[PDB]
């Protein structure tokens, strides 16, 4: 069952066994990946969590993002630990209760302090249309048809020991999957279909870190949605998936009754399919209970490439055909040295006093909020370039905003900006060295809204600024219920600070 959109969501340690090994967790309802919540477009979300958390070596103090939503009028809710909230302390429980005007498509929920997303705490969130534009490509579009990719760990994301490389033990596609050492045959997901229907698949990818090359044998996939974005349909036999990204695409179930290898290859641990790791089953109806005997070929015939993508409506681009062409046009410099990633030169530390309440409570200039050099002011009602030029370490490196999609003016691996149709989306892969990848939005949504690697150890090793997006009408914007303005006090209460 999907839950939502008015909804409990209790936060909870377990001990989980997704690869046959097992470690305790950081769980929303009691699953991983948590339960999907899901609503209609335009609808009331209240989704009050519960922070049951007693084990310390994971945290026992939690915030939880909306990932993609937008939260116009609502940055108390958006989730991201000292950028708009403290976090809730075990014990406790906080409403997030926020709309979802505008927005149709495939989205996710996760922890948003420290790396505690990566000991679990990570679930679908789905907006359904009901009168989605493409609702005539597919027969089936529900539970069964959300396909989760998920690096896994058996090191505790707070025990990681500084200095050594950090890569996962399993991928988990919904939620189950093989070591990449000490295989055991534990159990494979399942994604059941039936001979002549077709399906909307919504591809998530719930990842900490390594982007996945994601196939399905004897199959294609017609893409029509791009984290949250409807777009023309793309037919490819691959998809390379970043971390936090969403497609949705159609399968039709049109090879012959049987059983096929889903394959999702990620960038860094275990290479290949041996012993069934990196992989799960599709499943025709009527097929022999067995493993698939199909093979990927060698080489893919159309793999997904970012500039081939591009919006079912007409959404263009703002400001001018040219680099630069914006009113607000921004160039980040993005280093990685001695165990800390910058940005503009200073290394993101979150401060004690979330952002929001530091302008709440009447800062009112980039340079007067902290952490200082990691706050930048943005002028309402402008449109904003910034190019994210790559070669620090760690790439490729899929860098998120909060608050906003954006379109991708300058996709990776490619120098030939597209100022007319470029897709638009949350997150997006800054490539490789010499790129370029640049995006455009227009700032219609005031508040402090994150940007930063989704690779969720280089955010922890300081991968992020905040854009303070109309400062002047911040407070004007987002009246703060009570129990908002409690959790700082009692958050510190709690950690004597
Ligand atoms: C990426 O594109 C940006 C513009 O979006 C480039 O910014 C220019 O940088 C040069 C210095 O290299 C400055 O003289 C200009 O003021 C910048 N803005 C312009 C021309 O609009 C940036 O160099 C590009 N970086 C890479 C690595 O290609
Ligand atoms: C590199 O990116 C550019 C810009 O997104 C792509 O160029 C476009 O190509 C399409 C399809 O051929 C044309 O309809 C557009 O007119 C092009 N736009 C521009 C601004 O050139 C290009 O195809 C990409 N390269 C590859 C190899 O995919
Ligand atoms: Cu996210
Ligand atoms: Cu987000
Ligand atoms: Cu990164
Ligand atoms: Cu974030």
């Amino acid at each position: 069952a999907q839950i939502g959109p008015v909804t409990d969501l209790h936060i909870t340690n377990a001990n989980i066994s997704p690869d046959g090994f097992s470690r305790p967790a950081v769980l929303a309802g009691g699953t991983f990946p948590g339960p999907t919540i899901a609503g209609n477009t335009g609808d009331n979300f209240q989704i009050t969590v519960f922070n049951d958390l007693t084990d310390p070596s994971m945290l026992t103090d939690t915030s939880i993002h909306w990932h993609g939503l937008f939260q116009k009028g609502t940055n108390w809710a958006d989730g991201p630990a000292f950028v708009t909230q403290c976090p809730i302390i075990t014990g406790q429980s906080f409403d997030y209760n926020f709309n979802v005007p505008g927005q149709a498509g495939t989205f996710w929920y996760h922890s948003h302090l420290s790396t505690q997303y990566c000991d679990g705490l990570r679930g679908p969130f789905v907006v359904y249309d009901p009168n989605d534009p493409n609702a005539s490509l597919y027969d089936v579009d529900d539970d069964t048809t959300i396909i989760t990719l998920a690096d896994w760990y058996h090191t505790l994301a707070q025990q990681e020991p500084i200095g050594a490389a950090i890569t996962a033990d399993a991928t988990l596609i919904n939620g189950l999957g093989r070591s990449f050492t000490n295989t055991t045959a534990s159990p494979l997901s399942v994604i059941t279909v039936q001979s002549g229907k077709r399906y909307r698949m919504r591809l998530v990818s719930i990842s900490c870190d390594p982007n996945y090359l994601f196939s399905i044998d004897g199959h294609d996939m017609t893409i029509i949605e791009v984290d949250g974005v409807n777009s023309q349909q793309l037919t490819v036999d691959q998809i390379q998936i970043f971390a936090a990204q969403r497609y949705s695409f159609v399968l039709n179930a049109n090879q012959p009754v049987g059983n096929y290898w889903i394959r999702a290859q990620p960038n860094s641990g275990g290479q290949g399919f041996d012993g069934g790791i990196n992989s799960a089953i599709l499943r025709y109806e009527g097929a022999t209970v067995e493993d698939p005997t199909t093979t990927a070929p060698t080489t893919f015939s159309n793999p997904l490439v970012e500039t081939d993508l591009h919006p079912l409506a007409d959404l263009g681009v703002p400001g001018q055909p040219f680099r630069g062409g914006a009113d607000d046009p921004l160039v980040l410099n993005l280093a990685f040295a001695n165990g800390r990633f910058s940005i503009d030169g200073v290394s993101f530390v979150p401060p004690t006093v979330p952002v929001l309440l530091q302008i709440l409570s009447g800062a009112q200039n980039a340079q007067d909020l902290l952490p200082a050099g990691s706050v930048i002011s943005l002028p309402s009602n402008s449109v904003i370039e910034v190019a994210l030029p790559a070669g620090a370490a760690g790439g490729p490196h899929p860098f998120h905003l909060h608050g906003h999609n954006f379109a991708v003016v300058q996709s990776a691996n490619n120098a030939t900006p597209n100022y007319v149709n470029p897709i638009w989306r949350d997150t997006v892969s800054i490539g490789g060295t010499g790129d370029n990848v640049t995006i455009r939005f227009t700032t219609n949504n005031p508040g402090p809204w994150f940007l930063h690697c989704h690779i969720d150890w280089h955010l922890e090793a300081g991968f992020a600024i905040v854009f303070a997006e109309d400062i002047p009408d911040t407070a004007s914007a987002n009246p703060v219920p009570q129990a908002w303005s409690d959790l700082c006090p009692a958050y510190d209460q709690a950690h004597n600070i």
